[PDB]
């Protein structure tokens, strides 16, 4: 997903935080890349990892908004009886969410940039080329720490804004360009400092020039082949204006209903009233604490 190399661009940005210190953050949260990842990794698997993520979330008192994604953008290349399971446990739980115009992570990012939470919970570099500015990465995985990254720190590290990310998926690929092929984050970087240029006018002058000739970075630089399109203006205009609900919100985070919680988890996981109190008494402790 995102941005090919795009982390591995920005790794010298990034933050270990721990979750202790996000206590009474508002946070947004895509689930789709959840019910995916969980999907292939049982009965119920996708509402398994939702839950132990809620109650890893609760434990650590944030204050999450689940964002599911609505109409795929056409330039992008699972069911609804999960999305339905899911929104049910979230209300279990009393976590609000919102359902995408189209792009979650754009409504993640326009969320953010409102002010309206402090941040995004996802792995996915595209958000930045929606406008992200405060992103925590890899919050369930095998290290102690979520990695947490700034817009503003690799702005000044790099000097990559807006423009420049969606020019770099021009040249590395996401998932509405196939980009460049041999073309990594030093040969991608190589070619938009040669061809300076605000908005996407460096692509424009170095597509351009590439279909003159057919300089001893521009050595390799005319060995790349091209599609005869590029560069497809569509992209970068689907990552500048996407299609979002800017609207002010009213969330609201509600208590855990722990009865119904009980239910859903006998229903859907097989357990007993013990093995769900395991998972819900420390979360329920660190709430009413």
């Amino acid at each position: 997903m995102g941005v090919q190399g795009l982390w591995k661009l920005l790794e010298c940005s990034g933050r270990q935080v721990s979750p202790e210190a996000l206590e009474g953050k508002i946070l947004a949260v895509d689930i789709s890349i959840w019910l995916n990842q969980a999907l292939k990794g049982i009965e119920n698997p996708h509402l398994l990892t939702l839950f132990h993520r809620l109650c890893k979330l609760l434990f650590f008192r944030i204050r999450p908004i689940f964002v599911f994604d609505g109409d795929a953008p056409l330039l992008k290349k699972v069911t609804g009886q999960m999305f339905l399971e899911s929104q049910e446990l979230l209300r279990l739980f009393g976590i609000p969410y919102i359902q995408a115009p189209m792009e979650a992570e754009a409504q993640c990012a326009i969320l953010d940039l409102t002010d309206q939470t402090s941040g995004t919970i996802t792995d996915d570099s595209a958000i930045w080329l929606f406008g992200a500015r405060h992103v925590y990465r890899n919050f369930f995985n095998k290290n102690k720490f979520v990695e947490y990254y700034q817009y503003v720190d690799f702005h000044n590290q790099l000097g990559l804004d807006r423009n420049k990310l969606i020019n770099l998926a021009y040249l590395l690929g996401s998932d509405y360009t196939e980009g460049i092929p041999t073309v990594g984050c030093v040969t991608a970087m190589e070619i938009l400092n040669e061809f300076p240029g605000h908005g996407l006018e460096p692509l424009l002058k170095f597509s351009e020039w590439w279909h003159e000739a057919q300089t001893k970075v521009k050595k390799k630089l005319r060995t790349l082949q091209l599609t005869p399109g590029f560069p497809n203006p569509a992209v970068a205009e689907a990552y500048l204006k996407p299609v979002v609900d800017d609207s002010k919100g009213s969330f609201l985070w509600g208590k855990p209903d722990l009865d119904k919680i009980r239910e859903f988890c006998q229903r859907y996981f097989g357990w007993n009233r013990t093995k769900t109190d395991e998972s819900l008494f420390p979360v329920l402790k660190q709430l009413d604490a």
